[PDB]
């Protein structure tokens, strides 16, 4: 195996949401097996955010994902040459997201090239007024579609005041190299949390936690 149970992570984002600039910078470590990152993120330009943070986080690999023999883990059978995924984001107010990452893998290190650009949030809105509090936890619908591995999720974060704001998201998962099989439709449980930040989220800890399973106990 390529992938050892302990991976660093280096991780560079740019992006734009509703048309404010930034680059943010993440370093990290991981085990691979058990499904468990977590990463320290560091605003680099366009800080502070005038937007909630939480957005940005569930584009900072599903390589961290814990997967039993019986589901092909096509994430660990797409190194070292690596893989890039494509995501839209759909929020219940008509903004919209897409990003994407590129994963590539240098020893025992995970290097991506993430970009996300966010537009048509309202100005009174949960994003732009920050007004999120954390992402629910949420089950990743795993299937192929027209040759090509698909992930939905249909999830909320939860807003001050006992609301949530929902999001539907889909992703598409490209290995690099052809001939990596894919795998079944399965399902990957996710959780992600900030664990600390500072005061206005120019630095970020991150985890989270994922398993893949076929639905049943």
């Amino acid at each position: 195996s390529a992938i050892k149970p302990d991976m660093k992570i280096k991780l560079r984002m740019e992006g734009n949401v509703n048309g404010h600039h930034f680059v943010i910078d993440g370093d990290g470590t991981g085990k691979p097996f058990e499904g468990k990152q977590s990463m320290d993120l560091e605003v680099k330009e366009g800080g502070p955010l005038p937007f909630a943070f939480d957005i940005l986080t569930t584009a900072f690999n599903r390589v961290f994902a814990k997967y039993p023999d019986n589901i092909q883990d096509y994430f660990k059978q797409s190194f070292p040459k690596g893989y890039s995924w494509e995501r839209s984001l759909t929020f219940e107010d008509g903004g919209i997201c897409n990003a994407r990452n590129d994963i590539t893998m240098e020893g025992d290190t995970f290097y991506n090239k993430v970009r996300f650009y966010g537009t048509n949030f309202p100005a009174n809105g949960p994003v732009m007024q920050k007004k999120t509090l954390k992402w629910e936890p949420a089950t990743e619908k795993m299937y192929v579609r027209d040759g090509v591995l698909t992930g939905d999720v249909e999830t909320a974060l939860l807003l001050e005041g006992n609301a949530h704001y929902r999001c539907d998201f889909r992703t598409t998962y490209k290995a690099k190299e052809k001939g990596v099989k894919l795998p079944g439709a399965h399902f990957v449980d996710h959780c992600i949390e900030i664990l600390s930040h500072d005061k206005d989220y120019n630095k970020v800890k991150l985890y989270e936690h994922a398993v893949a399973h076929s639905g049943l106990p």
